[PDB]
C-alpha cells in the first residue's frame, strides 16, 4: 500500500506566501464593469485547493529566492487556471463547479467566455510587473498548450478508439503543463541555474500527470458532494478517458455494442452510468489507472533529488503522493 | 475631402509581407484544425488595418529594427481572437461551432503573447496586456448594456473605446515603442490610433443607416413612450419606422459628426512627425474613416 501524502505540510509553509498571492487576486479580480468582479469571485471565493500558485510559491523558496516578486507569477497561475476552468465548463457544458452552480448557467456562456478572457488578461498584467519575460514565456507557452490539448480533445477524444498515446499528450498538454509552468516559474524567479528551474519543471509535468490521471478516475469513482462537481461528466459528455479505455479493453467481445451506443453515437440515460461506473471500477480500470498515476507520482519525486531533503523538499513530494491519493 | 485605406496599404508592401509570414507561420500547430479555422478568419478578413497601424507606427516613428512585425502579427492574433469570442451565443450553451471558436480563440491570444516575447520588448508586452484586459472589459460592459434603452452618450464612447479603440491605440504604441521612440511620440501615434479607432466605428453605426443613432433619436423622441415602446419591439416591417425618428431628430447627423471630428484629432495627434509619406498616408486613413 502506497504513502496517502497531505498538502497541510505545503499550506502551512506557504501560509505567508499565499496571504500575499490571496490578496493580489482579491485586488485584480476588481473591475469597474460590475458582472466582471461578481462572476469571478463565485468562481475564486467557492473553493479550490490553490495547488497551481502552492507550486509557484514552493518552487521559489525551494529554488532558494530572495524576494517575494514570485508571488505575482504564482497569482497569474492562478488566473489562468480559473480562466481556463469558465471557459472549460462551457465547452464540456458541466453544470457544477466548486460546489457551486457553473457561473455560466447564471451569468451566460458569453459573458462567462469574456470574464475568463480578462482574467487572461490579468494575469499577463501581473508577470508583466515582475519584468520577468523567461517567466512571461513560460506561462504564455503553458496557455498556448493548454488550448491545444483542450481541441485536440475536442477533436479526439470523443470516439471509442482513442488511443493511449494520444490520452497522455492530451493530458499533459491541457493539464500537465501548468503544472509544469508554475513550478517552472516560480524556479526561474529566484534566479537559479537552468538545473534547478528544469528539475522543478519535471516535478510538475509528473505531478500534473498523476493530478490528471487521478482525476479522471475520481469522475468514475468520486462522489459529486466531495468532488464539488459532477462524477460522470466524461461519460455524459462522451468523452474517452484512460479509465473508459481501459475497461472496454478488459471487457471482451459482449459489451462493445453498450459502448457504440453510450459513447460512439452517445444515446443515453442515467442507468448507462451507473452500469459504465461498475465495470470501470470491477475490471480494475480504476485501480491501473491510479497505479500509472502512482508512476508519475514516484518520477515527480525522484525529480527532486538534487535538492536538499528540507521541509519544503518534503511538502512537494507528500503532494505528489496526495495527487494520486485524494478524493476530490 | 476622402483620403484613402489604399496609400497606406501600397506603402506598407513589404512590410507586411514579413508579417503575414509570421501570421502563417504562428498559426501553425500539430493539432490540425487549429491551423484550418485560423485561415478562415485571418486570410478571408483582407483588409489587416490593425497590423497596419503598427507597421505605419513604427515607420513613422524611424525604427531600425524587425521587431514591429512580431508585434504586428501578434495584434492580428488579439484581433481575431476577439472575434472568435464575440460570435459565441442567459444563453446557457454554445452553437455549434461554439467550442472550437472559445479554444481556438485561447490558442491565438497565447501565441499573440508568446510572439511578443520573442521581440524581448517589455513596454509592448505591457501595451497590448493592458489593451486586452480593457478590451475585455469594453466586451463585457457591451454585452451588460446590449439590451439598454437608456444607455447615455458618454457610456457608449466609453464601450466602443475600450471594445474597439483600444486596439488601433495600442497597435500604434507598441509599433512606435519598438521603434524606440521618446514618451511624446509614442503618446501622439497611441492618440492617432485611439481617435481613428472611434472615428471608424462611429462612422460604422452611422453607415449602417444598440448603436449610437438609435440611441440619440430615442433620447431625443422624448421620454419612456418612445423609449420603452420602442425598446419593447427591439422586425423588418418594424425597422424603417425607427429610421425615421433617427434622421428626423438629427441624430444620424450628430452620429456623423462626431465620427469626423474623432477623425480630425486623429490627424491632429500627428503634427509633431515629418510631413512623409507615412504621415500622409495616416492622415489620407483618418479622412477614409468617415468618406467611405
Ligand atoms: C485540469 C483540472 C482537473 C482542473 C480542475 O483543477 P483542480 O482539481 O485543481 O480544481 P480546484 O482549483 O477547483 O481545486
Ligand atoms: C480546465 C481544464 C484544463 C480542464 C481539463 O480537465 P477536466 O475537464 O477533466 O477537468 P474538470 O473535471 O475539472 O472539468
Ligand atoms: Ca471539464
Ligand atoms: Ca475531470
Amino acid at each position: 500500500p502506497r504513502k496517502s501524502g497531505s498538502v497541510d505540510r505545503l499550506v502551512r509553509l506557504a501560509e505567508a506566501d499565499m496571504a500575499g498571492v490571496n490578496r493580489l487576486i482579491t485586488d485584480r479580480m476588481q473591475s469597474d464593469v460590475a458582472i466582471i468582479p461578481a462572476l469571478a469571485e463565485h468562481l475564486i471565493a467557492a473553493g479550490g485547493k490553490r495547488l497551481r500558485p502552492l507550486m509557484t510559491v514552493a518552487a521559489a523558496r525551494l529554488a532558494g529566492a530572495d524576494n517575494d516578486h514570485f508571488q505575482k507569477l504564482a497569482a497569474a497561475v492562478e488566473f489562468i487556471h480559473t480562466a481556463t476552468l469558465l471557459h472549460d465548463d462551457v465547452v464540456d457544458g458541466s453544470q457544477l463547479r466548486r460546489g457551486k452552480v457553473a457561473a455560466h448557467l447564471i451569468w451566460g456562456g458569453a459573458q462567462s467566455v469574456l470574464v475568463g478572457d480578462f482574467l487572461f488578461a490579468r494575469a499577463f498584467e501581473l508577470m508583466v510587473e515582475t519584468n520577468s519575460m523567461k517567466a512571461l514565456e513560460i506561462l504564455a507557452r503553458a496557455s498556448r498548450v493548454i488550448a491545444e490539448g483542450e481541441v485536440l480533445q475536442l477533436m479526439r477524444s470523443h470516439d471509442l478508439n482513442l488511443s493511449q498515446a494520444v490520452y497522455l499528450e492530451i493530458i499533459q498538454a491541457k493539464t500537465a503543463e501548468l503544472f509544469a509552468a508554475a513550478s517552472e516559474a516560480g524556479a526561474v524567479s529566484a534566479g537559479v541555474d537552468v538545473a534547478k528551474s528544469e528539475a522543478l519543471r519535471d516535478y510538475g509535468l509528473n505531478l500534473g500527470l498523476a493530478f490528471q490521471l487521478a482525476d479522471d478516475a475520481l469522475d468514475y469513482g468520486g462522489a459529486t458532494e466531495t468532488l464539488g462537481k459532477n462524477a460522470g461528466d466524461d461519460f455524459r459528455e462522451g468523452k474517452a478517458t484512460l479509465p473508459l479505455l481501459l475497461a472496454i479493453a478488459r471487457s471482451g467481445p459482449r459489451e462493445a455494442e453498450f459502448w457504440e451506443r453510450a459513447i460512439g453515437r452517445r444515446e443515453q440515460t442515467e442507468a448507462d452510468f451507473r452500469r459504465a461506473r461498475e465495470l470501470i471500477i470491477g475490471s480494475g480500470a480504476l485501480d491501473a489507472t491510479l497505479d500509472l498515476a502512482a508512476d508519475y507520482a514516484d518520477k515527480a519525486k525522484a525529480a527532486l533529488a538534487m535538492f536538499p531533503a528540507n521541509d519544503w523538499r518534503e511538502a512537494l513530494e507528500e503532494l505528489a503522493d496526495f495527487a494520486v491519493s485524494r478524493r476530490a
